[PDB]
């Protein structure tokens, strides 16, 4: 039973009242008894919502729209759709996530027999495809009369702009009502076709599978789905009266969780808004914030929030501390707010400052249930906006929501705008995060993130501060030149 | 009336006798109950003189002659020639 005493407990580490951040300490290693792949990353987002992975995309206009949210839900986490856009735009982005299904086409392009072949060529050059079904109305939920594709069009000269060419319903292969992707794989295997339309018992079109998107099928075991098996989506909302309308559209779009978005969440405006939400939409889960101290947390927890977002001025793009002298170092803040919130069963989100895998493991060890990343997920294929080149390298634009560029679309800049280098894809990079989090938990000695926090609260997890010198030595040093 | 205690008071912050400057600390946020425009900046310069804003131009030969002093007074502060 004797384990020699070596290191500080988390309570002793934070008892000197220095402003510690993630880089100021290290976690001491424990006793390995299991492989890194055995580590369970299951995480509470709110009082009722549980994820299979701790990771969250930040509600920022350069990070999180429906494609980022779909990629994050599928990889095991969740995404929060930003709100620097019209209420109807945001509800449409949520509705795209909530009505996504794997291998099926989302929001199909469709035409009618009175359209011209020129409409197929234009929908190509603005979308990039041409396998477009034909219906009696030209819309959807309407009789499937035939299909048009590039091999129906490719030998027509520019002399010809005929009305719809169309191979008719009598010749099609279709699915009858709704199918698992195995029956779709066998229909597209046995038929050699590029599309599989899906119809109703009354022969309306209702969905499509493309052969290309079916061939790109893969397993998603951590899919992060609601009770009706649709992906989880969150959305951000403000605290003004204009937000009460937006909140209704997001509710109709089927949003699962709302995150009230402020820099200082301990206001009368946010408490009013939380009481309004819990009294109008009692099914809806609310994350308040941002808060850095336990007194802010206490006000919001009495207001009835289901989770807290923790952070103020630690963000990569942030300059709030330099202009208003208000904030807290992020390690200290995460520890204190999470310790207070745990007395009520409320999970917190450690939001901001994350740059490495060690920062994620450190934040999770200090009591955070989930981790929100802006810059770490920015410049992926799934992030909003489009790439550009400068100094011979691919970049994407990343900006603070209180930067002048973000808020112009007397006023004080709380944030900055700048470049981030291309990361590739969420579907390829989130696995690097998950594998690194699991190996860090394995070196620490925790078989799950729940056990990690339980070891930290009981004093079994030990810590160690770092001088400047120890941070220098913990880097790369003494080399002439080296690889990334 | 319970407010959880989190952070140092100004007396505890300066009780360790380090040489702190402005960049060495932060102020912790409180409880908003009013809009930013409602904040009163009225300030005592001396035992008798009160300004409507805390700002003063330094008495330096590259900062404050009569035009700087006029602008500073008009904007709410004062200047020292
Ligand atoms: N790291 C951070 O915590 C941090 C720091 C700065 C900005 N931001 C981000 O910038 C964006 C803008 O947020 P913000 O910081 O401007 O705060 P905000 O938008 O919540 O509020 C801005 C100002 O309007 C006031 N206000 C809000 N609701 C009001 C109401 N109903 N009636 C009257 N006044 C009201 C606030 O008190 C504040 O003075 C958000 O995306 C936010 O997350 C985040
Ligand atoms: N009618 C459609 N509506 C919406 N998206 C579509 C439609 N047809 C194809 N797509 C999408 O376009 C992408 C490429 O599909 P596909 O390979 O089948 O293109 P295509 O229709 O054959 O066009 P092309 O002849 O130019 O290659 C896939 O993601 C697919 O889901
Ligand atoms: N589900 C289907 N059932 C029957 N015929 C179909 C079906 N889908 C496409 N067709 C028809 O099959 C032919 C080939 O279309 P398909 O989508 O398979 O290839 P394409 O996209 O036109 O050609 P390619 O892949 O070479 O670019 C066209 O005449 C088209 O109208
Ligand atoms: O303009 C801004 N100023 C201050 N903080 C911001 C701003 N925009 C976003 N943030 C915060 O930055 C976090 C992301 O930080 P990052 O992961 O370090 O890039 C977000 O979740 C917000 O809390």
């Amino acid at each position: 039973g004797y384990v020699p005493e070596d290191g500080l407990t988390a309570q002793q580490l934070f008892a000197s009242a220095d402003g510690l951040t993630y880089n100021d300490f290290l976690i001491l290693p424990g006793f390995i008894d299991f492989i890194a792949d055995e580590v369970d990353l299951t995480s509470a987002l709110t009082r009722k919502i549980t994820l299979k992975t701790p990771l969250i995309s930040s509600p920022m206009d350069t990070v999180t729209e429906a494609d980022m949210a779909i990629a994050m839900a599928l990889m095991g986490g969740i995404g929060f759709i930003h709100h620097n856009c019209t209420p109807e735009f945001q509800a449409n982005e949520v509705r795209k996530v909530k009505k996504f299904e794997q291998g099926f086409i989302t929001d199909p392009v469709v035409l009618s027999p009175s359209h011209t072949v020129g409409d197929v060529l234009e929908a190509k050059m603005r979308h990039g495809f041409s396998g477009i079904p034909i219906t009696e109305t030209g819309t959807m939920g309407s009789k499937l009369v035939g299909i048009v594709t590039s091999r129906d069009i490719d030998f027509l000269a520019e002399k010809d702009h005929t009305t719809l060419v169309m191979t008719p319903r009598i010749e099609l292969v279709v699915a009858p009502a709704g199918v698992t992707l195995k029956e779709a794989n066998e229909i597209l295997q046995r038929s050699k076709k590029g599309k599989l339309p899906i119809v109703n018992d009354c022969d309306e079109l209702v969905a499509i599978i493309a052969r290309t998107d079916l061939k790109k099928n893969r397993d998603y075991p951590l899919a992060s789905k609601d009770s009706q098996k649709q992906l989880l989506c969150g959305a951000a909302v403000g605290t003004r009266e204009d937000d009460k309308y937006r909140l209704d559209l997001l509710t109709q779009a089927g949003v699962d969780v709302i995150v009230l978005d402020s820099s200082q969440g301990n206001s009368v405006y946010q408490i009013a808004m939380v009481h309004y939400i819990k009294q109008k939409y009692p099914h809806l889960q609310v994350i308040g914030g941002n808060v850095v101290t336990a007194a802010q947390a206490k006000n919001l927890i009495d207001a009835g929030v289901d989770g807290l977002r923790v952070g103020m001025g630690c963000g990569s793009i942030c300059i709030t501390q330099e202009v208003m002298a208000c904030g807290r170092p992020q390690g200290t803040a995460v520890y204190k707010v999470a310790e207070y919130a745990r007395r009520f069963g409320v999970p917190i989100i450690a939001d901001g400052g994350i740059q490495t895998v060690g920062h994620v493991v450190k934040a999770l060890a200090l009591g955070a249930s989930t981790v929100m990343m802006g810059s770490l997920l920015a410049a992926t294929t799934e992030a909003p906006g489009e790439y550009f080149f400068s100094d011979g390298v691919r970049l994407k634009k990343y900006r603070g929501m209180g930067s002048l560029d973000a808020m112009e679309k007397v006023k004080i800049a709380q944030g900055v705008s700048g470049s981030i280098q291309d990361k590739g894809s969420i579907q390829k990079f989130v696995p690097y995060l998950i594998a690194g989090i699991q190996h860090g938990c394995q070196d620490i000695g925790a078989r799950s993130l729940s056990v990690l926090r339980s070891m930290m609260y009981s004093g079994e997890l030990k810590f160690e501060k770092r001088t400047m010198s120890a941070q220098i030595e913990g880097g790369v040093h003494g080399l002439h030149s080296y690889t990334f």
